[PDB]
């Protein structure tokens, strides 16, 4: 009983620092596309009109429409990586580690992270943007010319699914230190020390479920069953990546994402 | 006393959970074996014999010396937050604080816990590095190329200064909580409970200093005008970064090392 005490003190820690580490979390997501009055109504893009009516509404922090979105969602995918990073240094002992393992753990775990936090954002009619202040439909952005038309049907049918299994931000602070702290990652200097972090970050999640969830059976091994989606998202998004370089030659990326994809393939 | 003295004992097992390195077992290591940097040659041998923490995993981003020790250096400090911030949440009322408000006392409170602690490493000769595995001699931080060479030069001064008072880590686990606990940080929401904890701390200190140090006249006062001290360090050390992000190195740290270093200050 002291040994689960410590994994609760562990769960209480890591909800903390994702809380203070992501500006928009499960539940207020939730409250925004549920129609709560904790929370304001998101101006809809479903099409070219409301896309300009939403430039002027919304002032976007994130050229040719589709390669517009797509850069958008990308430069949003820059700032992920800057929130899941300072999230990625409050899991205990991720820091201590040899510093170039910090680097690849970051590497090969930050899109795995970015997808399995955009199902908070999604439902099957599509994605909050801008903070939650817009919602671009799915038909919008199936739409788009190619190689743009597909670029979200992935992450939208993992969503679905994924949305199943009704995780709240207390499970997904646990879920996503674990996507983290894979021993597996291609040229880690030092394994064992991560497999051990993963170890006690698995026993927390298990732990953290049965508690919060305690008539859904075998939620664990769904979850963990989850992460097969996410890899093919992030090995299907790189390919298609791949693609959308080489036809737009005028599109950039930002060098922390290149970097991050170069490796990926 | 009852309230103070189970105070001052949980925040001493605290300090010991969260600080691998404590003042005792710094003291034990500088008082007789750490591998002595004393020049360039010995620096060498130890990177290729023992693999420096932070310094030698920065060999692949960097050619030159200096640049390696001072970002070395930073990356410790990046480590010592996360020790700090599980010490933070073992403050009794801390967590019960506003988010933002405990995200706020964090942000403006390790620097001057860094340096606090920094001292308990240091004698007025050198400084403990790789988790007490090496002793970088004062002489030798003093070589280091324009502007490198003065960067630890304030808190030896501030060290052997602090170092007088004698404080043992359990003196040093009250004062680092009162540190934590400023309702004078900016931009702090609800000022009232970080001073009434504030308060009690500072009784804590107190009681604790009365009854460790009996014959050390005025020992709280003086241990209180080292925090003018230690705000002027930090003061000191932001204004030399501005410096350094105008100094020309070799250095192209990795985007997601780069992410890692962010938010620091």
């Amino acid at each position: 009983n002291p040994e689960s005490a410590d994994l609760r003190a562990l769960a209480k820690h890591l909800y903390d620092s994702y809380i203070k580490s992501f500006p928009l979390t499960k539940a207020k997501a939730r409250a925004i596309l549920t129609g709560k009055t904790t929370d304001k109504s998101p101006f809809v893009i479903y099409d070219m009109n409301s896309l300009m009516m939403g430039e002027d509404k919304i002032k976007f922090k994130h050229k040719e429409v589709a390669i517009r979105i797509f850069q958008g969602c990308e430069f949003r995918s820059v700032e992920a990586v800057q929130e899941i990073t300072e999230y990625a240094k409050s899991i205990p002992g991720f820091v201590n580690l040899d510093l170039n393992d910090q680097v690849t753990l970051l590497k090969y775990g930050v899109h795995e992270i970015i997808y399995t936090m955009l199902a908070s954002l999604m439902n099957k009619d599509g994605v909050l943007i801008s903070e939650g202040q817009g919602f671009m439909t799915r038909e919008f952005l199936k739409s788009l010319r190619k190689p743009f038309g597909d670029f979200m049907e992935p992450k939208f049918e993992f969503a679905v699914k994924f949305n199943a299994l009704e995780l709240d931000d207390s499970d997904l602070a646990i879920f996503i230190a674990v996507i983290i702290l894979s021993g597996d990652r291609p040229g880690l200097l030092n394994v064992k020390p991560i497999e051990d972090i993963q170890d006690n970050l698995l026993q927390a999640l298990e732990l953290q479920l049965k508690l919060n969830h305690p008539e859904s059976s075998q939620l664990f091994a769904k979850l963990l069953q989850k992460m097969t989606d996410l890899r093919q998202i992030v090995t299907e998004h790189v390919q298609l990546l791949q693609v959308i370089k080489k036809t737009e030659t005028d599109m950039s990326l930002h060098p922390l994402l290149q970097e991050i994809y170069k490796d990926l393939y």
